[PDB]
């Protein structure tokens, strides 16, 4: 990593110019535990996120350090400021929703972002930490729309997280991998759908329970498939859901492990 | 609360042998502790009650307590006489149970005689019909535990701690979170009374095992886990059947279980409402 100046990181995002990219200032996004900037590093754009919390900078460099893999994103540095690659296609969770005026993901790139994901949280499994806030906007997306994770504020080798992606025990404060799991079948929902994970002006609020609706025959997939892609056949978007419906279990003993999740979407478009 | 005497901290202090904190079985009052604080054995008019001293939103609980218990009397919740707010601690003085709470009775605090299967079925119908109540006045407890129903001498149920009530549903939930006997829509925010029925399935989990609501040192840690091994049958209803009891027919126990079960669905629309298991706990 490299240390940088809260001098420097200020100038190259013009003071920490709050007002979105869409009226010309640098902010990309925005979250709970701070906000994303853009900022120009000599000839570089980097992604400066300003915290707005001690203990999560200290445990999202420990992480970083620890951590690193193709389907995460790279810590370049810090300053509270943590600076990373710029991903140039985004949030997932802004792509799903097309905003700026991005024409919608494809099905065949739905698919590669989900496994991609998946590769992702297998790493952190694999190295024994949990991730804790598994999420469509703390999923991110290269030049080539390949999918990498990121936001390690909450990473573990207090009960906090999002609450519509947060399983029923990560909810009562157990500390599992298998709580990563329930999340990134919100995750494969809001890919499927291209809905929220919640909306309080929405039956049901939230997206996790449409697996109610379906199983109790209220709704049906197809209701709620996003009508914005063109080459989802509803083999493989039967699949995918079937994946999402099993990483959604009640119980986490239920739930299948990440390599299980990486064999069922790789079965998927096989 | 005009309904409810008000108490001086000083006379209360005086009938506690100044809030002594030993127990009762060494010569001391103290009786138990929760959230709310600590429950000491007074006396009003010569008789003996029981005092909470409880430990902004403390007095708010303090208020709603009263509040609630202005508007609710029934023969299973506790009875307020009244309160003290002129001295260094907030009190509230209950009439006295003297068969204590749920929970020391199911552990056998101080070597006290287990539970009978019929005098279980006796509290798990009353404390039924207490919610019953409650809901049917519209209001949400959320606090039902066993170390907040308590017993009097006919080991009729009593359900205390109203300090959380609420008289209002909301269903929106928090978009950032910042639990043993709590429904997942209740832990994302919502207030609603199918989340006393979850309460009340782990707290009839308690009556048939004899088990606490988590333990540490236990697998599975929670006990309303316990649903998913009975369901898989790596254990079954009988395996976990409280051992200290000797009237239990299986039939019933079994029964009774089949309710806690429904009352833990993760889905609060699927759940029994109070009626429903009020109904299904005579059937039982
Ligand atoms: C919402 O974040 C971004 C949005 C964009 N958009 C901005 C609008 O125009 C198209 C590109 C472009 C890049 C980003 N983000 C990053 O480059 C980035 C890199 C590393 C971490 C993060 C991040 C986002 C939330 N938590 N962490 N974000
Ligand atoms: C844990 O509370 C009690 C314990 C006992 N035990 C204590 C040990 O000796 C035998 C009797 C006896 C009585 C009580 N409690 C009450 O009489 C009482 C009455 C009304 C409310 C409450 C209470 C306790 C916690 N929340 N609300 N407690």
């Amino acid at each position: 990593f490299h240390s940088f100046s809260f001098y420097e990181l200020k100038n190259v995002t013009n003071n920490f110019d709050e007002r979105p990219i869409s009226v010309g200032g640098n902010k990309m996004g925005e979250g709970g535990f701070g906000v994303v900037y853009k900022g120009y590093v000599n000839n570089t754009t980097v992604a400066v996120k300003k915290l707005a919390l001690k203990q999560q900078f200290d445990q999202e460099i420990k992480v970083m350090a620890k951590c690193q893999h193709e389907n995460l994103v790279e810590l370049l540095g810090f300053s509270l400021c943590l600076v990373y690659v710029y991903m140039p296609n985004g949030s997932l969770l802004d792509r799903l929703s097309c905003l700026d005026g991005t024409p919608p993901l494809s099905w065949h790139m739905r698919c590669k972002i989900a496994q991609g994901a998946a590769n992702g949280i297998n790493f952190l499994h694999e190295n024994h930490h949990i991730h804790r806030n598994i999420k469509s906007a703390n999923i991110l997306l290269d030049e080539a729309f390949t999918a990498k994770i990121s936001d390690f504020g909450l990473a573990r080798a207090r009960i906090v997280g999002t609450t519509a992606y947060m399983a029923p025990e990560a909810l009562r404060g157990e500390i599992t991998p298998k709580s990563d799991i329930y999340s990134f079948g919100v995750v494969l929902l809001e890919i499927i759908t291209g809905l929220p994970a919640v909306d309080e002006h929405r039956e049901p609020q939230l997206l996790l329970d449409i697996k109610e609706e379906i199983e109790d025959e209220e709704k049906t997939i197809e209701d709620y498939i996003d009508k914005k892609m063109n080459d989802a056949d509803s083999t493989s978007v039967e699949a995918m859901y079937s994946v999402a419906s099993q990483c959604l279990h009640e119980k986490k003993n239920k739930r299948p492990d990440i390599k299980k999740v990486q064999q069922l979407l790789q079965e998927m478009t096989a």
